DNA sequence: CTAACGGAATCCTTCCCCC
DNA sequence: GGGGGAAGGATTC
């Protein structure tokens, strides 16, 4: 295989300044406000002008503002950057049919019926960041490999505005060298679960027995590292579709009262049918999250579609649920909805 | 009514019913 | 022994 993996460059930023020119060159903060006190909430992404200066995604916005104070501070968007992301996506069309959305802003295409090698899989990737510079003004990052793991892994080697590709011979090399922390799905639990296994490359886990590794990070990641480690991983690019939506709302206070959190959860309600669009669920899940930032989750599945009015009181009685079994206060009550027609 | 912190989505694992 | 579902957990954007 050919994959070419497309990564937008600090996209909900780059979009607010492209929407707003006079934004170049400064540092930029997209910021998710709470509404539970003054910059309550966190850093959705900055630009690279504010995260040199440690601004990054998933920090408190008062922590941002202890560090640069005169940023720009806006209000996260979405679906002004979803509408431009999926024009984004639309380009990428035009260049192979085997394309796989990863999220908001990454995109695998399967390019081996092409190109014939990698110097024409780079040319190949000038042209699309060409193209999406002369039509959205967004610059992006490519990165070029065998499989899909390493495009990912090239296109991070390579970010701010990038392409880089990954060889046969520097894959066998990063099998090597990589530190394991840094392959896509290994998270810092899990990572520290292989350094106490005494595991920091991908070659590691072809020395160590595979039920001393399985037992402890479990059989898929067990079975995915050492198919990478032996240079044998080959996912196919896959058409990925919707399996879930839902939305979840920070409620003005703790609290473990019904009378008080329906009005929360009848509001998420209402815009998560929204964001239905069509699709008929059979499934609903009445998710809150703790004071803790723990989840608790209790759901229902019908043998037909769910109504608005079915939602409404489904997820009362599921509340309840959550209510009766934990004792902790609720501090963010949400539904997601799934299983559809 | 401004309080040390968002919001969304996937896949995998554990436990349990079930054949 | 293993298919399949409910709920938690880990990961990532
Ligand atoms: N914890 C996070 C991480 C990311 N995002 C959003 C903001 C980003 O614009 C988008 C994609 O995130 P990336 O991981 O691709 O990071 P950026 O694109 O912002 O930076 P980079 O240019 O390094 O990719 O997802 C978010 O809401 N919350
Ligand atoms: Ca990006
Ligand atoms: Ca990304
Ligand atoms: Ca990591």
């Amino acid at each position: 295989m050919i994959v070419l993996f497309v990564d937008f460059d600090y996209f909900y930023a780059q979009v607010e300044e492209v929407l707003n020119p006079s934004l170049k060159g400064k540092p930029v903060v997209v910021c998710v406000f709470s509404g539970r006190f003054e910059d309550s909430g966190a850093v959705a992404t900055a630009n690279y002008e504010a995260r040199k200066f440690g601004v990054k995604a998933g920090i408190p916005i008062v922590e941002a503002k202890k560090i640069l104070p005169n940023a720009v501070y806006l209000p996260m968007r979405k679906e002004v950057y979803q509408q431009v992301s999926s024009r984004i996506m639309n380009l990428l069309r035009e260049y192979s049919e085997k394309i796989e959305i990863a999220s908001i802003d990454e995109a695998y295409l399967d390019i081996s019926d092409k190109v014939r090698d990698y110097r024409e899989a780079y040319n190949l990737g000038l042209e699309i960041k060409n193209k999406i510079l002369e039509k959205e003004k967004i610059t992006v990052t490519v990165g070029i490999s065998k499989n899909k793991v390493f495009a990912k892994i090239a296109a991070d080697m390579a970010k701010p505005n990038g392409i880089k590709v990954i060889d046969d011979e520097e894959v066998k090399r990063l099998i090597r060298e990589l530190d394991i922390a840094d392959v896509p799905g290994i998270g810092n639990i899990t990572a520290e679960k292989l350094k106490k296994l005494g595991i920091n490359k991908l070659v590691d886990t072809l020395s160590i027995e595979f039920d001393k590794l399985k037992g402890m990070i479990g059989e898929a990641k067990a079975k995915y590292l050492i198919s990478l480690a032996r240079d044998e991983y080959n996912e196919p690019i896959r058409t990925r579709v919707r399996k879930s939506i839902g939305r979840i709302v920070t409620m003005k206070r703790n609290s473990r009262n019904l009378e008080e959190i329906k009005p929360y959860l009848f509001r998420a309600i209402e815009e998560s049918y929204y964001k239905l669009d069509k699709r008929i669920p059979k499934a609903i899940h009445v998710v809150a999250v703790t004071e803790d930032l723990d989840i608790v989750s209790r759901g229902r599945t019908f043998p037909h579609g769910i109504s608005k009015e079915t939602a409404y009181s489904e997820s009362v009685k599921l509340l309840q649920k959550i209510l009766e079994e934990d004792e902790r206060k609720i501090r963010r009550i949400g539904v997601r909805f799934s299983k559809f027609i």
